[PDB]
DNA sequence: AGCTGCCAGGCACCAGTG
DNA sequence: ACTGGTGCGTGGCAGCT
């Protein structure tokens, strides 16, 4: 096993190892001329993941070196295979110039691709956020922080406990999570994609204040509302140190951070988010969710924004009224605005690629195209009487200048890259038209020299061509070549031709090639100059992008209210919900039969409904529809009902039924307040008959009598219908069933009162439990009903 | 590409891989389907590299999709149930074609394994045993009749194939099948009066033959599977016992994972088949028993030799289809070289079955010797390029190779001659398709090329040339090589000629080797893991002393606690109270698996097991609705020979209704049915059942409060449970002191009256 | 239209002339 | 020390069919 000290290595392997040791945990692509290459175990892994050959590399002393690699022009394809598997790559490039370089040319890692810091169009999902998060734990709480690199959205929060932290990880769903080496509660995080253990020094607070002030160009973070917040700042510090280290360029689009407080949003727990199928259904897919229904936005950025609001309802009455207003003002204007807004596309990600300086030609094209829709959007929106719509008309901006620049700079449909030129347009730079001018002897000159030399020699097989390896030539067939001028110089031989070079062609080769390299460089100077001219207006460009996404959202929720018959919610001071004719938004589109609308009435005097009714009677659904109506109302949307009054809701809790059920329930009892909506679905599990019910009863009583929260409480325990009798705030409601003949009818109708009876025997009969057994069950029931 | 849609008329219901360069390209609506099933992208194009077609065909084919290749006209069709290439199968898993069919009377069913020739039919009467047969056999491809009524059974299955009604005609069926097997009638196969099943098998065989476009000389038999030959296990039971597959779709923490230490892939597949089809006939069981005990001693000697034998079943398939590539032959040779050693080790085992497996096994010495002399030690994957046939097998071939080598030797020396005659140290001789051989000088030295050298190609740093002498010897090499390659192929096709007449005996060998793999494994497993030989009794009853869950005991690193079990007709039902937390559930399932293992012929995880005849095994251990429907199936279909295992029915409905259904169920199962039953319940009110009816007793699990925890004991005790622990766990989970207090009052109040 | 085989641009290696 | 040949991934495409 070779001892491999520094001197045992070649100049190349020495250099490769310094850089490898900057990032020992992750794959390193190492630029060698036209190939990106990997070595040692990296090569063996790449070989297994990227389906390429594992080969070797000769060595004057000792062991051979395992090696794999791909040509430079295929990189993006392979990076996609790797980031789709949760893998990071450090990309190493050549900085220097081999000709002014005795040893190996100089080499830096210029970039690291990681699942959380990708900004390229090919490696992302259009309609779905891809966040980088940092997390860390204290002796009292959590610090958490998300950055979305391809928009600059930088956020900070300090969840108070395990279950709020869990709910946050579920909500943000980071593609990559940096977490501190001493994180205690690993069960929040174990089994998460993109997990990245970090050293504790990256979470040091004085360094975080330093990075973030530096970054934001401030002295303190008071203006951002986070000087207050050292737990969170330490995740933000780690997160930004990383973003920086993966990008290794400045990041002008990350110009701010905001704190997400408990009190600004309704905080749904983890069960709640799952039970309501907000963007992922219970089997993991995106069919039959809230979002499948509501989301008909016409730009990717507008669909992501919608999904964030759905997930994070604001509590701010002002903001909510504003959004509701906008939705009603724009009812009519949707069919005109939507086709036009669709042509804005994903402006937000393009400006991100603009700030990272990675934007390609078609990115500037689509940006130019976006600016071209701004006038038509301005004209439509002028007529809409709504101060909120006008603020969003105003934030949208116009950018006449920058539009006119991209029309005079890029051609109508440029190629995918700038590497191959043919991107910058005519008239933009008069030195460039002049450099193409000279490299337009390709048309005229060559055909003329050809026909001239064909006529002159009388050699009819004579052609003129170009070949990358040997340059220009004059071909002559093998059978005519013994007849060519003595002047003609052998350049390249072939099985049945002989190609030649004379001084007039080689002169024309020296000027085509060199004028073409001069013209390409210039084009790249000019194309990177588009960034210098576009970038100073970046602030307003991001505000334009966000304006347009918000518009896309509100216009969408305006169309959805109209189409699916939703009305405006009103807000009240105290806790309570009053629905007239509410429907479950999702279930009312999938069902082929018609949806039975039911009411609800929660107040402080009527703050807990014990809900009976048969299995399949519609109990769960009535509970979910309450939470979704409350949810849509607190994103500012119209709501699926004839009428809705609703008061302030701080937090929604769900428990849907061993230890986990009890623990979940403890948390409901410790953190629920009079402002929470609590959904308990068929809880209280014991080991003997009355064990678990005793527990639900005690729990219910705590919710009614001590916590006084708003509680929908579905049960099959008929014994809990005796709760109202005994408890202030508690009422019985029930889902009507109908036992005509021998079968059962599920009315999905909510009535007031306890049910006339439970229906368990009936459901069993339905499932084909033999008649003879149902007969005896009915006998014992009658026995049990005589105790009381 | 207007000659694409024309070809998708030819075969429309099949994905159409279309040659486009170094790629196969799917277009309109095959491409939609293809980018969703394989994670690759679309533009309506889709694409895959040529180097990975078998790698992308194996995915599509194990999601129930046929694929048609195109190179132009459709040159190849692979279907899921008909593949036999080793790159396209999973090494340790059966892959079946199946046909299904219905009658006024009932169902017909057939299954083929195209690689082993294992052909089987059956005639399930009710639909639930038809469902049962579909989960067990789990075809990769399902042929069903057009005007088939009960689509509910086969609706969600992958690999469905709608078929004309005439493909199920009984007279076509009998006549095909008899033609396939060389018989006038099917009486020697035991299926002549099995028309429902025959129709299914007549379709199946038709399809097989059509997909192959060959003889299938290896399918020479069919067998009826009968209801009474087997312990019937519904899908739900099969799934809850985690036999091959775990409740969470994986292959671990399963019975087959603990017990499957077979050494050959064909022996692993056979074991899994026994594990899903326990037999009622104790004769076959006493025999497997007797064999495992006979071999406990010879196991260490046998398994490394058998491991070497590999997959002789699937190689023989490829021998019968005539597709067996040189390594398939090289590894059949290796298998043969183990038979004499295998025969020596088994010589002394004093059981008549091991000696029958030893005769059946065979030796085939002169076939061993034929391939020792025919093929080289490590031949290439394909015959295509030769270097497979051995030095000294055939006179002509060595002659043609010696002429090639002497032409190729000349040319290595032509290089040293030209280079010593010119003084040009960069001169060499190479070969490619464009030029044949050529002298190559480098660019810097090429201006001193002899004037007799004719230039044919200029590279960037070299020039290449030909001379007459170079082209003359190119002729000698290429004609020789070509003749020796044509001959290699002819010689290799002649191995198929000489091997195939013994195909029957070879299949009997692979089969016998498979069983031996299984029994040698079941025997190592019994010994290693302290199992015991179960005795069988006449009337029903299970009696276990210190028995264990075979899987939980290897997986969980905690002390497994063993438990007794006494069921007879005077003690048919145990009401099981106390905590569950899987303790009850492990206890119940372990009864099922000990019974299951008894009835494949294996040893079992206990110190003693006596067990009576069992016709079915029901295990409702796992909505309220599904629980009632599974329970309803138990009550409609259980007999006094069934083992029934119920987990706490009544949960998820009112106390009284669910107590009422529990009670009534247990009555039924104990009085009417009289099945052997473990009825786990939470209802303490059911513990008054032994007092009211004969045959019922009370067992329970207890638990132990200590330090700052609870200890759920794993131990079954007589009598009803004295305690509940819902509240105890509640306390330990953080539920406020005072909520717990209130709950404790209410509990006393509710139980109080009872 | 297909199939085979040069080439890319780094670096190190290696066998032959100081 | 130089000099001039060698080898090393995958993919693009010239140069033959
Ligand atoms: N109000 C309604 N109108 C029409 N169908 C309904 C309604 N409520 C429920 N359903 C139907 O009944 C089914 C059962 O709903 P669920 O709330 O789960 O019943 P439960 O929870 O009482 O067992 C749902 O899948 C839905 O299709
Ligand atoms: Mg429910």
């Amino acid at each position: 096993s070779a001892i491999e000290n520094f001197d045992a290595h070649t100049p190349m392997m020495q250099q490769y190892l310094r850089l490898k040791a900057q990032h020992p945990e992750i794959l390193l692509f190492y630029r060698m001329g036209d190939f990106y290459e990997l070595f040692y175990d990296d090569a063996k892994r790449a070989s297994q993941l990227l389906d390429i050959s594992l080969t070797k590399r000769g060595a004057s002393a000792g062991e051979p070196i395992p090696m794999a690699g791909i040509p430079y022009h295929a990189v993006e394809n392979y990076l996609a295979k790797l980031v789709n598997q949760g893998e990071s790559v450090a990309i190493c490039e050549q900085i220097g110039d081999p000709a002014t370089s005795k040893g190996p040319v100089e080499r830096k890692v210029v970039r690291i691709v990681t699942p959380g810091t990708i900004s390229d169009e090919a490696l992302l999902q259009e309609r779905q956020d891809n966040l980088l998060a940092a997390i860390w734990q204290d002796s009292k709480g959590f610090g958490y922080a998300t950055l979305d690199i391809s928009s600059g959205r930088f956020r900070l929060s300090e969840p108070a406990d395990r279950e709020t932290m869990a709910a946050e990880l579920q909500r943000t769903n980071p593609a990559e999570l940096l977490y501190a080496e001493d994180f205690a509660e690993m069960s929040l995080i174990e089994g998460r994609r993109g997990l990245r253990r970090r050293p504790l020094w990256e979470f040091e607070i004085d360094t975080a204040r330093q990075q973030l002030n530096l970054q934001f160009g401030t002295r303190d973070l008071v203006g951002f509302g986070v000087e207050n917040a050292p737990r969170g700042l330490c995740a933000a510090g780690c997160l930004l140190q990383y973003a920086k280290d993966t990008q290794r360029t400045t990041l002008p689009h990350i110009r701010s951070i905001t704190m997400e407080r408990e009190q600004d949003s309704i905080i749904m727990d983890a069960a709640t988010r799952r039970n309501l199928e907000i963007t992922q259904n219970l089997a993991g897919g995106a069919e039959n969710t809230l979002a499948s229904v509501l989301d008909c936005t016409v730009t990717p950025m507008g669909s992501r924004m919608l999904k964030r609001w759905l997930h994070m309802p604001v509590r701010d009455t002002r903001v909510l009224l504003e959004r509701q207003q906008t939705i009603g003002a724009l009812q009519d204007f949707t069919a005109g605005l939507q086709p036009v807004l669709r042509q804005v596309g994903d402006l937000e990600r393009i400006l991100a690629r603009l700030a990272l300086r990675t934007a390609r030609p078609r990115d500037l094209a689509r940006m130019r195209h976006a600016f071209q829709q701004l006038p038509e959007l301005r004209a439509q929106l002028e007529t809409v009487d709504s101060a909120p719509v006008q603020a969003l008309r105003e934030k949208m901006g116009e950018f006449a200048e920058l539009r006119d620049l991209l029309e005079r700079a890029i051609i109508d449909t440029p190629p995918v890259l700038v590497r191959d030129g043919g991107v910058i347009a005519s008239g933009y730079n008069e030195e460039l038209d002049e450099w193409r001018a000279l490299a337009d002897g390709a048309t005229d000159y060559l055909e003329r020299l050809e026909v001239r030399e064909r006529e002159r020699t009388g050699l009819d097989t004579l052609k003129v061509g170009f070949n990358a390896v040997h340059g220009y030539y004059i071909q002559i067939s093998r059978g005519q070549s013994h007849l060519a001028p003595i002047n003609y110089m052998r350049r390249q031989t072939l099985k049945n031709a002989e190609r030649y070079i004379i001084p007039e062609l080689k002169e024309y080769e020296d000027k085509v090639l060199t004028s073409k390299g001069k013209a390409l460089a210039l084009e790249k100077q000019l194309y990177e100059e588009l960034f210098d001219l576009l970038l100073p207006h970046l602030e307003a460009l991001q505000q334009s992008a966000s304006a347009l996404a918000e518009l896309d959202v509100l216009v969408n929720l305006a169309e959805r209210a109209y189409t699916l018959n939703y009305t405006c919610p009103t807000f009240i001071d105290k806790p309570g919900i009053r629905i007239t004719e509410g429907r479950h938004p999702v279930v009312e589109q999938v069902l082929n039969e018609p949806f039975i609308a039911n009411p609800l009435n929660l107040s402080p005097q009527r703050r807990m409904l014990i809900i009976t009714g048969p299995n399949m009677g519609g109990k769960s659904t009535y509970m979910r529809q309450t939470a979704l109506i409350a949810l849509m109302a607190y994103i500012g949307s119209y709501v699926p009902a004839q009428k809705v009054e609703i008061g302030p809701i701080d937090r929604i809790f769900t428990r849907v039924g061993f230890m986990v059920e009890m623990t979940e329930t403890a948390n409901i009892l410790h953190n629920a307040t009079e402002y929470s909506l609590v959904l308990m679905d068929e809880i209280g599990r014991g080991t003997s008959t009355y064990d678990g019910l005793s527990l639900a009863w005690a729990c219910a009583e705590n919710l009614a009598n001590k916590i006084k929260a708003l509680t929908l409480f579905a049960t099959h325990y008929f014994e809990l219908t005796q709760l109202p009798e005994k408890m202030e705030g508690v009422a019985n409601v029930h889902l009507d069933a109908l036992e005509h003949g021998d079968t059962i009818a599920f009315m999905h109708s909510v009535q007031d009162g306890a049910a006339s009876k439970s229906y368990g025997l009936a459901v069993a009969a339905l499932a084909g439990v033999p008649k003879e057994v149902i007969k005896r069950a009915r006998q014992k029931l009658r026995e049990l009903e005589s105790i009381s």
